[PDB]
């Protein structure tokens, strides 16, 4: 059939009863943030801190802390954090490229010859649209987390479930220690996008669309991936209209209109009413409401550098930004998703992009040699035309101009460190995600001389409407043992350092499994900010603090993923002198890809990581470390 896969459990059969996310303790909270200010603060710094924590504790911090679990109470239906999560990305008038969105790149086709551009684009869409269909069908099986997938994730257990109502569904997951996670987001992967408008951006979604849009040397194309039926296009016929696409002699626009996404949002937000006033509504309409975007790159991969900013950004022409994702194809296969960030937490895309992944390498669509079906594609496919005027074309150029401007500081390079990962590290009892970390803070203290502010996710998707919290990586522990290697190498004995790693392990791995539970600091504090703000109050003390300040400006920004389906992912740093560092660490190696801007060196950073992770793995086999 045209279904990815077949779940007798209904998807959504645990929404009803999943549990509601946990607002911490003030005195908890209070705690926590000086946890992790402790590091990053001199002596004089975090006394001043403290003071105006115990001052918040008691005062106006008490009394807000007071109101959110009143009204967490009032609002039980959802979770204390999405709609202020929400808000802010929604709010944010930065342009979406870099800031926010990111992107996941697909290892390719393990058979060769499917990696052919219009073979891989066809099997790539065929499979997203046959996800979108098992989605709305019921049959994609629920989102869980299981600690023994071998009794939980089983037939037997399916079997047995998928009976119990959904109002106690979630008790017989957690009766075999598993844990069903939100997918209240998941619709939004589809028949979607971010529309600019004043104040607060739009997330619209329009589910009655059957038509994929096409980006191709920045110009737009749309045609029918569904019938009038519901079913999936003729795989075939779908080939032979992005064959047309391909086929297509016309040059770049003048005024390539998918620059205007990259803008400021109050930017962009008057110049789509400007389109809408020049008579536009019904093209941009055909764009917001195609089932995602594609976008046909006509120039291989040179390097993982060129895919990185490829996948990353492009040359402003050929993606449109905001829609909820672009699934991009190179003329080499080379494929990537590039997403937009503010409709949800990326657990949706991951999950699509590794049922896309599996769903069209295993049972691809068409072969390399399939004929393409001798259809109309000059009927099927429409090339939109938009009507510009002298403002919009301005516009346009002046969104080039900022675009160009803003890309030309961004480097990006990675290394892919090959003596060992999970398994060497689990041998030796350690954390794989703790040492990556702990190679973070050591590499920034051997180039930079600090200790600063560093970002992990977290998912809280185990409740209700549950988003992320962070983990704060840098603390006491790893500031101890970086200190250690770099500067006072000779002074510890490699049992010391071992102990000293064990403990930024163990520690690392308390703030996962307490930020997974909500008993983070970093969304409570958020949330009673934003109370204060919603209600009409000035900003609390705690807050116009240099070290709140400090420790929300993530200089080393980090991001992690486990799949077989993932090359390598990106994101650009999150502050002009940040670094976006994302890795993975593998069964036998580690790979790590980093972007910096002007302010900070990604090559020296990374040179630096490398050497980090000698020491550690020499220090971990016993070695003295090399000066």
């Amino acid at each position: 059939d045209d279904y990815l896969q077949h779940s007798i459990v209904p998807t959504m059969h645990y929404q009803d009863s999943l549990p509601r996310l946990p607002i911490p303790k003030l005195e908890d909270t209070m705690k926590r943030y000086l946890n992790a200010q402790k590091p990053l603060l001199d002596d004089s710094q975090f006394r001043r801190t403290e003071a105006l924590c115990k001052n918040f504790e008691t005062g106006v911090g008490k009394e807000l802390h007071a109101h959110l679990l009143a009204q967490d109470k009032q609002n039980k239906h959802t979770s204390y954090i999405s709609g202020p999560w929400f808000d802010m990305y929604l709010t944010a008038r930065d342009s979406i490229v870099l800031n926010f969105n990111p992107f996941m790149a697909f290892n390719p086709d393990p058979k060769s010859e499917y990696n052919d551009q219009l073979t891989r684009a066809t099997n790539l869409t065929v499979s997203a649209v046959r996800f979108l269909k098992t989605l709305q069908a019921g049959l994609l099986e629920p989102e869980v987390f299981h600690l023994n997938p071998s009794k939980s994730d089983t037939d037997a257990f399916k079997r047995l479930i998928r009976f119990v109502p959904p109002s106690l569904s979630w008790y017989g997951a957690y009766l075999v220690n598993a844990y069903p996670l939100d997918m209240s987001q998941y619709f939004r992967l589809f028949n979607s996008t971010r529309i600019p408008r004043p104040n607060r951006d739009e997330l619209f979604t329009d589910t009655k669309a059957r038509h994929l849009l096409v980006l191709r040397k920045g110009h737009f194309y749309v045609f029918d991936v569904l019938d009038q039926d519901g079913n999936i296009v003729n795989p075939l016929e779908i080939q032979a209209h992005l064959k047309y696409i391909l086929s297509d002699s016309s040059p770049v626009p003048e005024f390539p209109v998918a620059y205007l996404t990259s803008e400021n949002r109050d930017v962009w937000a008057e110049l789509r009413q400007k389109l809408i006033f020049d008579g536009n509504e019904e093209t941009l309409k055909k764009v917001d409401s195609a089932v995602f975007c594609l976008c046909l790159d006509d120039f291989p991969m040179k390097d993982l550098i060129h895919l990185s900013h490829t996948m990353l950004h492009g040359d402003g022409t050929n993606r449109w930004f905001d829609k909820s994702f672009n699934l991009i194809v190179a003329e080499d296969g080379t494929a990537a998703v590039h997403f937009e960030h503010s409709w949800g937490d990326g657990v949706a895309v991951l999950r699509f992009f590794n049922e896309v992944f599996r769903d069209s390498t295993q049972t691809p669509a068409i072969t390399p040699q399939s004929q393409p079906a001798a259809t109309n594609s000059s009927a099927s496919v429409e090339t939109l035309s938009f009507n510009l005027s002298g403002a919009l074309k301005a516009g346009i150029t002046a969104a080039k101009e900022k675009f160009d401007t803003t890309v030309k500081t961004l480097s990006i390079d990675s290394i892919q460190f090959q003596r060992g990962g999970k398994e060497f590290l689990k041998k030796k009892q350690l954390s794989p995600d703790a040492v990556a970390q702990l190679a973070f803070q050591m590499a920034f203290l051997r180039q930079y001389g600090q200790t600063v502010a560093t970002y992990e996710s977290c998912s809280t998707a185990a409740f209700k409407h549950g988003r992320t919290e962070t983990i704060r990586p840098a603390s006491i522990f790893t500031k101890r043992c970086s200190e250690a290697f770099v500067r006072d190498p000779s002074k510890h004995s490699v049992g010391e350092l071992q102990h000293m790693m064990a403990e930024c392990s163990k520690y690392h791995g308390q703030l996962t499994k307490e930020a997974a539970m909500g008993q983070g600091f970093d969304r409570h504090l958020y949330a009673l900010r934003y109370l204060a703000t919603a209600r009409g109050l000035n900003l609390p003390e705690l807050y116009l603090d240099p070290a709140y300040q400090q420790m929300n400006h993530n200089i080393l920004s980090t991001s992690t993923l486990n799949s077989p389906a993932v090359s390598l992912g990106g994101f650009a740093p999150v502050v002009p002198d940040g670094f976006g560092i994302a890795y993975a660490v593998h069964d036998d190696w580690i790979g790590c890809n980093v972007s910096s801007y002007s302010g900070r060196n990604a090559r020296e950073f990374l040179h630096c990581v490398q050497k980090c992770l000698e020491d550690i793995f020499d220090a971990l086999e016993g070695k003295a470390i090399k000066t």
